[PDB]
Parts: structure tokens; C-alpha cells; sequence
DNA sequence: GCGGACTGCTTACC
């Protein structure tokens, strides 16, 4: 097979590389790499090297990497540009792997681990590592085995061996319910001393050295704890065995040279597109996998002592949970894909700037072109997208339209790149271009309304490389949408399931079901169908991960143009994109309004009610009215009608409008592709209002079709409202959403019934479910003798109240700076001495003060502040009442 | 005694 790297590092004048060879074997080599950099040279000098602007350069070979970096400094002292890739390991990878890397993931050692540390005096600080490590579970992807290291003898208690027989038993049998599919994969090792455990773990590590190292919070806890514990016990030289090159670099984070650490919490935060109230593994596992919380009696600091059996079982389970989350989300696969595509260290996938620098560098190197030197720039603001101010109101029938990959398509259309800049023109006010009254900027170059002109013959490296990734994105989105469409087919077949014993069909959910498959589905059992729906949704999530993160990468290339740390930073190019974007949106709003007035036979009516960046929301009341609501059989009938109308009439008109804009700006290629997104409206013959807007970025719609996916049941599309915010209490989100569902689908009366019921019963809701959530930043900034300082935020005040309440209890959970907290208001005269209290999110509040918090919660404040105020906002906007008003009719019986 | 204007903070939407 073709060779591929695993890890690369620079240590002095040496490049240390771990790699898989042509026979599939892992090897390590130290290479005294000789890098090249470039300097501008006279035009009369024969060379094959040119910078991106076409100026000739000469290549300077250096005896070692130190001589190259010293030359860079000297060139700085002279005042001349030192060109070329200054990150020598990226240069090394590019030289060593001068082809498209095809890798075999089964050859890559991915290690998932988690440690346990009993601490009687609070959270065990990794920098101190003063407590024994009493458990390590380490899963190896190559062995497919869970290696379990169990400390039997500790100063905090001597325990019996963990029993795999009991671990496998059901909870109802007094077992631990360790999943049956990993029982035979567990390799259990008890130890009588901590030193012997750690020594063996190091020997194990040497034999099975991770390439990718992951787990939950491994970078901030597990890795530094293990490193510091081993260092404190055996000495630094022994601790350095954690690095395959014996080099490490040190609240601290340890860099293990020759290992690529991908902490799963960081992968999840970057790639999941969620914002969670808590990031405990417990919480995320429940959210992602729908598994129950790992229950136990007493505190964690005594779990090993009281129930060591469960203690070890939960350690193993914790490792497995991350594997299960990755099997669903596939962020490891994404990191490997992106990393090898860019030819970077795998951990550099967290940095889109490093990623794009490497992609562009490799692309330019292929043509013997030389990259410019990074330069220092001051941070400056620059304008972004346009957002229309909507008239707050209900909106019955709505169709939306969105542009495909907007900013990257602008880049490709206008041909925006550092080296395709051609000149400038004199700008007219933006609305002059929008209304097509300003003179055509250029009949030679491709232009943006910010004043920039670009060559339209030349291939730009930014357009070229963004197109390649965009093409990957488009493929994966197709798989995602098909899996989604396949999902609805299965959901509708769950309305008439057969009573028989069969099996789920063997199909590729990435492609639309054939008629044969669909026929078989209608005769399938409920058990088989539910299993198919599961596999369909899993296939959809896999596609979603792949497509939405390639979308993120290409949008981050736009973003990088506005980042001073980017080698190709240029506010001329960044603004060219956003300004063109503002023009395109407002241009097509006009075209859409014009076309719809023409087909509806009216004049001057506003059809576009809202728009943000690249989307428009079209009021379709008059389209429905022209055909008359009476002529429709059911809801699905008018949905098909609007689907057809948008597809056969509106979209061709939109394409005509954009083609004209492309000619207006003399652009290189028409790539403004705006298709229908959502069809929204109330159920036919209902009192539902269909949708409403309260303001910019705040609306709700009752959607029947989304991007070609015809829902089995109508799905609420809610943006910006409190239902969508992690800060809103769980039970309030749920209640507010039901309020919205009733408004959009059923009407005012239905809303009023539900509200009355909620108000009556809400005090019985669990305290966690009605707690607000907030991030805890700068606690110390507002701490004045344990009391709130000037301008102390509400949630920070709650934390200070908590701290005073648990003062003198070394066992009580501490609020961690930067993490999230649950927040509850307190009734007047409470023993806590303040109007609110906060505690670490994702946890029960400590038993020390739990009963008193429950007693003093302010349900009245909770209701009117988190529930009623947002509800008042929704309903006044939609022009209705959540509560029956007083009338002259009240004087009757 | 507190409404309005302004500020910091948080978390959305694109
Ligand atoms: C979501 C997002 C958008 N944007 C900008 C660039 C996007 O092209 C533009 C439009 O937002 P989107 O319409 O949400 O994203 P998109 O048009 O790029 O991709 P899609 O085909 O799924 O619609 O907003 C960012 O800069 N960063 C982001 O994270
Ligand atoms: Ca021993
Ligand atoms: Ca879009
Ligand atoms: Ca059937
Ligand atoms: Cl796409
Ligand atoms: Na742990
Ligand atoms: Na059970
Ligand atoms: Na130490
Ligand atoms: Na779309």
C-alpha cells in the first residue's frame, strides 16, 4: 500500500516521524531535514520559483532547520521578506508525501482512556497529583480490548478484586450492567501497589503507544494527572516515557511529542453544533445515546471504598460511552480525513487557519510557487451580512429560500484570492447597485460592490481549493438528505406495521430507497422497522457530521481572510465577500417581489417579509389565495402545490435575476444558486397561525417540507426563541415549545388551555428542570469578601451565595471558573442571604444545602421571569392572548 | 422610587 504518516514533530535539527510503511508496519525515523526558504531575486535570474504575484525567487537550501530560522531573523533585521513555509514539519510532510494520502485507519492506534482518582479533600489538581491513581481503563483500537488497571491497595482503603461475573449481571441482579458486547474484550489486571500499577501501565504504553489519544477531558485532567503522578513518584525521566521520543513540554497542559491528542470534549464542542447546559460525560451520553445516568449511593469520594465493584465497572463504562458517542458522531474519522487531506498534524484540525495554510501551501507548491511571509497586522472591525427588520406579526403561509454555500460561492463567482486582485473602481452607494442604477463597475474584470476588481481568466488558489472541499461537502449532504428522506418513509410505515417475525432489510441508507425496497418496507414488522429507522437516523448523523464540518471548514476560509493571524489576511477580500453578499440578498429580494407581483397580478406588495445573510422568507398567503384555499383536498395538497410553484416558477425567475446580477458585476461564473428551503403553514381547516416573527433572528414556523424532505408529521422550525437557548430551564423550553406548537397548529384557545394548566401544576416540576443555566466567567472579578462587587452579574451572585453556603466543607463540589452553573432564585428572607444561588451544572446540588434550597426556591419569580415574559413576547407578536381577557360578557352567568 | 439609557454578559443566527 501507499505509505502514510502517523505523527510528526520537530526537535532541534531533527524531524521525528512515526509512519506506516509500504508493508503496513508502523515505524519511526529521525530525519535531519534540510528545509528550503526563498528570497526575491532579480528578473534577469533564471529560476523555476515565483511568488504568487509572479515575482522570481531563488531557493536557499539550509544545512539544518536552525540555520533556516536564523536566516529568517537576519532577513527581518535587514528588512526583506523571507518567503516559504516556515513551519518546517508541514514542509517535511509535503516533501515526504507528495501525493493524495490514502490511509488505513485500522493501522492507526487510537487509544481511549480514563482514570480514577479518589480524593478526600476536593477535586484532585493535576498539577499537584497528590492522590493515588486507583484505576485506569485504556481501550486500544488495534487490539479492540479494554485494558483495566485496578489498584487493590491504597492509603484510602484496601478492596477486593473487581468481578467480571458481577459486572455483567443486570442492575436488578445487583450487577453493574456492563454491556455484554464488551465483556469478552476486557483484560483485567489487579495490583497490590500503585507504583507497580503505574510501572506496568508505562510498560504497556511503550508496547502499545497511542497515535491518536482521546477520552473525556483527557487533555485537562487524565494526561496531566498521569504525567505528574508518575513524575512525582519515579522522576521526570520516567514520566517522559509517555512520549515515544522522550520529549514533553509543560492549571497546566502537557504536550506529548509524537502523540496526537484529540480530547473528545474539544472535538464535541467544535464539531457537534450543540451548546449544552453541562459537559459531564454522564450528561452528554444521555443526550447522545439515550442511556440512563450511572447511579450509585453516596459521594464519588467514597464510591471506591463502599462499592469498588461498581467503581471499576463505571470506569470501564465511561471509556465505552466515548467510543459509542464516536461511533455515532464519527469525529475521529472526520479529524483523520481533514488532517490527511491538509497534510497537517492530526491535532491541527482544531485550527482552520493552520489547516488552510497547509492546504494552500501544498497547492501552490505543486506549481513551484512560493508562499508569502506571514505579516503582523492590527485587529480591525469590518462589515458583515445584512439582516432585514421584520414586521412583528403572525404569518400563515411561508416559503423560504436559501443560497447554497453562500460565502464560498461568492469567492468562486467573483474569483476572490490574494493573487487575483486586479485593481479598484469608484463605488456608488450600495443601494444603487441593488436597484441596478449604478454604472457597471467594469467590462473587463470581475467585481464586488465594495470596489474590488479581480482577474476573471486566472485561476485563484483560494477559489480552486475551496471548490475541492465544497465538492466533498455536497456529496456528503446528499447522503444525509437521502438518509433523512428514507427516515420519513420508515416513519410512515410505522402507521401500518405487520404482525410477523422478520428482519430489517439490508440497504444503503445513503441512497433513496428503490420501489422494490419501499414495497418490502410496507410489509415489515414494527421491530424491524424501528431497527431500520435507527440505522437510517444513524446514517443521517454520519452524513451530517461529514457535511456540516466541511461547510464549517470552507466558511472558516472566508473567516480566515478576516483573521490577522492568517497568511492571506486581507480586509479587501473579506469585505468584497460580505458586501457582495449584502448586495446579492437585497438584489434578489427586489427580483422576488417584482416577479410575484407580476404573476399575482398585483403591484407594490411586499412578499419578502424577512431575510438574513442569504435567505428570504416569502409570504405565500396571496399565492394560496389566488388559487383559493377551498380547492385543496388536504394539507399535503397545498404543500405539493407550493413545492411545485417554487420549483417550476420561482426558482427559474430567481436564477434569471442572479444571472443578470452576475453580468452586472462581470463575474467569472454564475454560482448564486438559491433553492427553496421550507414550506410552512397551519394544518388545513385548523385555527393554527402557521408562523410568527418577533424580530430579527427570532421566529417560529410550522414546516411540512424542508429541502425536499416531506415530513410524516409537521416539524417546528424555531430560531432564536427561548426554546432554543441552553440558558432556558429544561421544563420551560418544553412548555414554551408546546405553547408555540399549539399557536401554530391549533390556535389561541388551545394555547390558553395549556397555559392555565401549566401555571397550576408547575410548582411540582423537579428543581433541576426549572433551573436556569449560565456560564461562570470571572467569578473572582466580582468577589468582594465573599459578596457581590459592583455590576455583579445575576448568575455570579448565585455562585457567591453558594460559596458562602458551603464554606468550611472541604468535600462540597466547587464551582469551576469558566464552566456552567444551574441558577435558581430564592424567596425573600431565605437563610442564604441573597436572591439567588448557583451550583455546578449537570449535578444535583450538594446534600449539605439541598433541602433548604428546595424550600426557598422562588417559584413565582421562576414562572414570571423565565416562562411568562417570553410567552408574552411570542403572543403579542403573533397578535393573540395566552390568557382570556375581560369583557362585558363577564356580567352574565 | 423608578424609567430610560447605557453597559457587561450571555447565547443565539448567519
Ligand atoms: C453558519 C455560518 C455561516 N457563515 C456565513 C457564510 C455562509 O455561507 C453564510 C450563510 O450561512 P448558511 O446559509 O447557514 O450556510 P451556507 O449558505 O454557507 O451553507 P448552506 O448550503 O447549508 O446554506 O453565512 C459563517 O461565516 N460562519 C458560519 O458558521
Ligand atoms: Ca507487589
Ligand atoms: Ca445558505
Ligand atoms: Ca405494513
Ligand atoms: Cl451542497
Ligand atoms: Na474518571
Ligand atoms: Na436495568
Ligand atoms: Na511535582
Ligand atoms: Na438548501
Amino acid at each position: 500500500m501507499k505509505e502514510f504518516y502517523l505523527t510528526v514533530e520537530q526537535i532541534g535539527d531533527s524531524i521525528f516521524e512515526r509512519y506506516i510503511d509500504s508493508n503496513g508496519r508502523e515505524r519511526t525515523r529521525e530525519v535531519e531535514y534540510k528545509p528550503s526558504l526563498f528570497a526575491h531575486c532579480p528578473e534577469s535570474q533564471a529560476t523555476k520559483y515565483f511568488d504568487i504575484y509572479g515575482k522570481p525567487c531563488t531557493r536557499k537550501l539550509f544545512a539544518n532547520m536552525r540555520d533556516a530560522s536564523q536566516w529568517i531573523k537576519r532577513m527581518e533585521d535587514i528588512g526583506l521578506e523571507a518567503l516559504g513555509m516556515d513551519d518546517f514539519k508541514l514542509a517535511y510532510l509535503s516533501d515526504t508525501y507528495n501525493y493524495e494520502i490514502k490511509y488505513d485507519h485500522t493501522k492507526i492506534r487510537v487509544a481511549n482512556f480514563d482514570i480514577e482518582v479518589t480524593s478526600p479533600d476536593g477535586f484532585p489538581e493535576p498539577s499537584q497529583a497528590k492522590h493515588p491513581i486507583d484505576a485506569i481503563t485504556h481501550y486500544d483500537s488495534i487490539d479492540d480490548r479494554f485494558y483495566v488497571f485496578d489498584l487493590l491497595n491504597s492509603p484510602y482503603g484496601n478492596v477486593e478484586e473487581w468481578s467480571i461475573e458481577i459486572a455483567a449481571k443486570l442492575q436488578e441482579q445487583g450487577g453493574d450492567e456492563v454491556p455484554s458486547e464488551i465483556i469478552d474484550k476486557i483484560i483485567y489486571m489487579p495490583f497490590d501497589n500503585e507504583k507497580e500499577l503505574l510501572m506496568e501501565y508505562l510498560n504497556f504504553w511503550q508496547q502499545k503507544t497511542p497515535v491518536i489519544l482521546t477520552g473525556w477531558n483527557v487533555e485537562s485532567f487524565a494526561i496531566p494527572y498521569v504525567y505528574n503522578r508518575i513524575k512525582n513518584i519515579f522522576g521526570e525521566s520516567t514520566a517522559k516515557r509517555l512520549s515515544p521520543h522522550r520529549k514533553t513540554r509543560v492549571r497546566e497542559i502537557i504536550t506529548l511529542f509524537g502523540i496526537s491528542v484529540l480530547d473528545y470534549i474539544d472535538l464535541y464542542k467544535k464539531f457537534s453544533f450543540t451548546n449544552q447546559p453541562s459537559y459531564s460525560l454522564d450528561y452528554i451520553s444521555e443526550f447522545e445515546l439515550n442511556v440512563g445516568k450511572l447511579k450509585y449511593d453516596g459521594p464519588i469520594s467514597k464510591l471506591r471504598e463502599s462499592n469498588h465493584q461498581r467503581y471499576i465497572s463505571y470506569n470501564i463504562i465511561a471509556v465505552y460511552r466515548v467510543l459509542q458517542i464516536d461511533a455515532k458522531r464519527q469525529f475521529i474519522n472526520l479529524s483523520l480525513d481533514m488532517g490527511y487531506y491538509a497534510k497537517i498534524q492530526i491535532q491541527s484540525v482544531f485550527s482552520p487557519i493552520k489547516t488552510w495554510d497547509a492546504i494552500i501551501f501544498n497547492s501552490l507548491k505543486e506549481q513551484n510557487k512560493v508562499i508569502p511571509q506571514g505579516r503582523s497586522h492590527p485587529v480591525q472591525p469590518y462589515p458583515g451580512a445584512f439582516v432585514k427588520e421584520p414586521i412583528p406579526n403572525r404569518y400563515k403561509y411561508v416559503m423560504s429560500f436559501d443560497l447554497t454555500s453562500f460565502y464560498p460561492s461568492i469567492i468562486r463567482q467573483v474569483n476572490i484570492s490574494p493573487e487575483t486582485i486586479a485593481g479598484t473602481f469608484k463605488v456608488a452607494p450600495l443601494h444603487d447597485y441593488i436597484n441596478a442604477v449604478a454604472e457597471r463597475p467594469s467590462d473587463v474584470y470581475s467585481c464586488s460592490p465594495n470596489g474590488m476588481m479581480y482577474y476573471k481568466d486566472r485561476d485563484g488558489v483560494v477559489p480552486t481549493e475551496i471548490t475541492k472541499v465544497f465538492n466533498q461537502r455536497k456529496e456528503h449532504k446528499g447522503y444525509m438528505l437521502a438518509a433523512q428522506r428514507n427516515g420519513e418513509i420508515i416513519k410512515e410505515a410505522l402507521h401500518n406495521p405487520n404482525l410477523s417475525v422478520d428482519e430489517p432489510l439490508d440497504v444503503d441508507y445513503r441512497f433513496d430507497f428503490s420501489d422494490e425496497i419501499k414495497e418490502k418496507i410496507k410489509k415489515l414488522s414494527a421491530k424491524s422497522l424501528n431497527e431500520m429507522l435507527f440505522r437510517a437516523q444513524r446514517t443521517e448523523v454520519a452524513g451530517m457530521t461529514a457535511q456540516i464540518n466541511r461547510k464549517l471548514l470552507i466558511n472558516s476560509l472566508y473567516g480566515a481572510l478576516g483573521n490577522v493571524w492568517f497568511r492571506y489576511y486581507d480586509l479587501r477580500n473579506a469585505t468584497a465577500i460580505t458586501t457582495f453578499g449584502q448586495m446579492a440578498l437585497q438584489w434578489i429580494e427586489r427580483k422576488v417581489n417584482e416577479y410575484l407581483n407580476e404573476v399575482c397580478g398585483t403591484e407594490g406588495e411586499a412578499f419578502v417579509l424577512y431575510g438574513d445573510t442569504d435567505s428570504i422568507y416569502v409570504s405565500a398567503d396571496k399565492i394560496i389565495d389566488k388559487v383559493g384555499e377551498s380547492k385543496f383536498r388536504d394539507t399535503n395538497h397545498w404543500v405539493d402545490f407550493l413545492d411545485k410553484f417554487a420549483r417550476e416558477r420561482m426558482e427559474p425567475a430567481i436564477d434569471r435575476g442572479f444571472r443578470e446580477m452576475c453580468e452586472y458585476m462581470n463575474n467569472k461564473q454564475h454560482l448564486m444558486f438559491m433553492d427553496r428551503e421550507a414550506i410552512a403553514g397551519p394544518p388545513l381547516g385548523s385555527k393554527g397561525i402557521g408562523g410568527f416573527w418577533t424580530g430579527k433572528k427570532r421566529y417560529a414556523l410550522n414546516v411540512w417540507d424542508m429541502e425536499g424532505t416531506r415530513y410524516a408529521e409537521p416539524k417546528l422550525k424555531i430560531m432564536g426563541l427561548e426554546t432554543q437557548k441552553s440558558s432556558t430551564p429544561k421544563a420551560v423550553q418544553k412548555a414554551l415549545k408546546e405553547c408555540i406548537r399549539r399557536m401554530l397548529q391549533e390556535g389561541e384557545e388551545s394555547l390558553q388551555e395549556y397555559f392555565k394548566e401549566f401555571e397550576k401544576e408547575f410548582r411540582q416540576l423537579n428543581y433541576i428542570s426549572i433551573a436556569s443555566v449560565s456560564s461562570a466567567n470571572n467569578i473572582a472579578k466580582y468577589d468582594v469578601g465573599g459578596f457581590p462587587g459592583p455590576k455583579c452579574p445575576f448568575h455570579i451572585r448565585g455562585i457567591l451565595t453558594y460559596n458562602r453556603a458551603i464554606k468550611g466543607n472541604i468535600d462540597a463540589p466547587q464551582v469551576v471558573e469558566g464552566e456552567k452553573v444551574y441558577v435558581l432564585p430564592l424567596r425573600e428572607g431565605n437563610p442564604f442571604g441573597d436572591k439567588c444561588i448557583a451550583w455546578p451544572s449537570g449535578t444535583e446540588i450538594t446534600d449539605l444545602i439541598k433541602d433548604d434550597v428546595l424550600h426557598w426556591m422562588d417559584y413565582t419569580v421562576l414562572l414570571e421571569k423565565t416562562f411568562i415574559k417570553p410567552l408574552e413576547g411570542f403572543t403579542s407578536a403573533a397578535k393573540l392572548d395566552y390568557e382570556k381577557k375581560a369583557s362585558l360578557f363577564d356580567m352574565f352567568d
